[PDB]
């Protein structure tokens, strides 16, 4: 599944996929549902915790949003979750998606917006996630948004193919 996806990477140095949101987006659960690796959890500085998972050259690297610099320099991809039922925390997703995509340091990277949890019979949207999220905005950044339910995995091969795609043809 997922793996023949992230081998297409292979020719690249060493490199890490960030996937960040606010807390409860789903953001573990994609992990696990990735099948990539045994997710591991670092405490690199009191109170900041990161799982990672580690496939071949890809470190996918996790924590919540709402000293993380040293992290950019060989991020080559940026996944941003979002709870689409979640109506009263999309602002702050809004501003956390863009203080991360003002970082100089992530200025080149490709990103995925996974919105998640369209399961749920009152979720939001892709379409309105990504007015509320202000992406049609966006003029130098290669974006994609992808409608996602993280516990049956369904939307997430085609917004990884889609990333993976688009980092590899670098
Ligand atoms: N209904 C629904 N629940 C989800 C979905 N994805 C994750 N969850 C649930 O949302 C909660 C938070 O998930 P978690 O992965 O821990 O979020 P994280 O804080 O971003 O790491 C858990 O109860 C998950 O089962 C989804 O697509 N649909
Ligand atoms: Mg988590």
């Amino acid at each position: 599944s997922f793996g023949k996806l992230f081998s297409r990477l292979f020719a690249k140095k060493e490199m890490r996929i960030l996937m960040v949101g606010l807390d409860a987006a789903g953001k573990t659960t994609i992990l696990y549902k990735l099948k990539l690796g045994e997710i591991v959890t670092t405490i690199p500085t009191i109170g900041f915790n990161v799982e990672t998972v580690e496939y071949k050259n890809i470190s996918f690297t996790v924590w919540d949003v709402g000293l993380w610099r040293h992290y950019f320099q060989n991020t080559q991809g940026l996944i941003f979750v979002v709870d689409s039922n979640d109506r009263d925390r999309v602002v702050e997703a809004r501003d956390e998606l863009h203080r991360m995509l003002n970082e100089d340091e992530l200025r080149d990277a490709v990103l995925l917006v996974f919105a998640n949890k369209q399961d749920l019979p009152n979720a939001m949207n892709a379409a309105e996630i990504t007015d509320k999220l202000g992406l049609h905005s966006l003029r130098q950044r290669h974006w994609y948004i992808q409608s996602t339910c993280a516990t049956s995995g369904e939307g997430l091969y085609e917004g990884l193919d889609w990333l993976s795609n688009n980092i590899a043809s670098k």
